[PDB]
């Protein structure tokens, strides 16, 4: 399957799956979550444990605005 882009108004956010599969071999960090996770995602989650928060805890991955968001 293809990578996906979240169409944030301030700039597209690419989600590169390959890098994540490699860097986060614990797949259950994202997969086999209970229902509601597709509906649940949004800005709050992205800037929290959904994207940015994990990068901050793991000490790797983009944590600056222009590193995630790119026109
Ligand atoms: C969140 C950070 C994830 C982690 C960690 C893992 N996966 Fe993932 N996966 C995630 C998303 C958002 C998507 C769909 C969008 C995309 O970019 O592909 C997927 C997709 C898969 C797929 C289908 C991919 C394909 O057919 O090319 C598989 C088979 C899959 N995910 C498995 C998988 C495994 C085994 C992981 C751990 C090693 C893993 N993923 C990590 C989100 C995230
Ligand atoms: C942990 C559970 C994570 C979640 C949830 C998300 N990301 Fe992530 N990401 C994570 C790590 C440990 C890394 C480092 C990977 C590396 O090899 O450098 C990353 C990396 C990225 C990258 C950069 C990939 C690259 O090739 O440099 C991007 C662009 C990225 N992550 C985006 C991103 C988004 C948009 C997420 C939510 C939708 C997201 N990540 C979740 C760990 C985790
Ligand atoms: C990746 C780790 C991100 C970092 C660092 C920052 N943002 Fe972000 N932002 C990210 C995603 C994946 C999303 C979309 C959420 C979704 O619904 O899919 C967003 C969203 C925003 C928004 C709202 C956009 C919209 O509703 O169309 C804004 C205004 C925004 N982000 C701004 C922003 C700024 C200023 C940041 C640095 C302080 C920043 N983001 C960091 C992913 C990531
Ligand atoms: C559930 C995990 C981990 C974050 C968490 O624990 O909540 C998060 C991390 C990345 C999240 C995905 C980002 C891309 C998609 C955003 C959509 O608007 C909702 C579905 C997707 C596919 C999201 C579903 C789910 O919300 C995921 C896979």
């Amino acid at each position: 399957a293809d990578d996906i882009v979240l169409k944030a108004k301030n700039g597209d956010v690419k989600f590169p799956h390959k890098a994540h599969q490699k860097a986060v071999p614990d797949c259950k960090k994202c997969h086999e979550k209970g229902p509601g996770k597709i509906e649940g995602f949004g800005k709050e989650m992205a800037h929290g444990k959904g994207c940015k928060g994990c990068h901050e805890e793991d000490k790797k991955g983009p944590t600056k605005c222009g590193e995630c968001h790119k026109k």
